[PDB]
């Protein structure tokens, strides 16, 4: 990690708006049991992370075409992980969509308000996409299985 810059430290961190932060107490405890994925934004006007949008039943694919092309968001996708004997259980993971293709003055901005819409949902799993296309179906049930591959 050695590729790049950096300077002062200090960015415009947001707060976790109040209507959302229950959207992820509820996510984590809904009354669901399939693929769900949650994509939250920062109003510059507030400077707080608010819902953006949320689908259901949907795989690791279709959310990367949910997802924008050069627009930093925050994105929370439930996947569903089996066992064996019979056990079933989703391992909530954090995707943190951050094109390279964006302006480093929006991407800054859920960049150091990420940790804070993390915190606030609890997830003690967050990855980070380099770009839409990484999400998929293997590039995400690898992170869960066990550790991604190099790097």
């Amino acid at each position: 990690g050695s590729s790049g810059s950096s300077g002062s430290d200090s960015l415009v961190v947001c707060e976790v708006d109040p209507e959302l932060k229950e959207t992820l107490r509820k996510f984590r405890f809904r009354k669901e049991t399939n693929n769900a994925a949650i994509i939250m934004k920062v109003d510059k006007d507030r400077q707080m992370v608010v819902l953006e949008d949320e689908l259901q039943n949907i795989s690791p694919e279709e959310l990367k075409l949910e997802l924008p092309e050069r627009q930093p968001r925050f994105v929370v996708y439930s996947y569903k992980y089996v066992h064996d004997d019979g056990r079933v259980s989703y391992p909530l993971c954090f995707i943190f969509s951050s094109p390279v293709g964006c302006k480093p003055e929006q991407q800054m901005m859920y960049a150091g308000s990420k940790n804070r819409l993390v915190q606030t949902a609890e997830l003690t799993k967050v990855f980070e996409i380099r770009t839409t296309d990484d999400l998929t179906e293997t590039w995400l049930k690898e992170k869960l299985a066990s550790g991604p591959s190099s790097g």
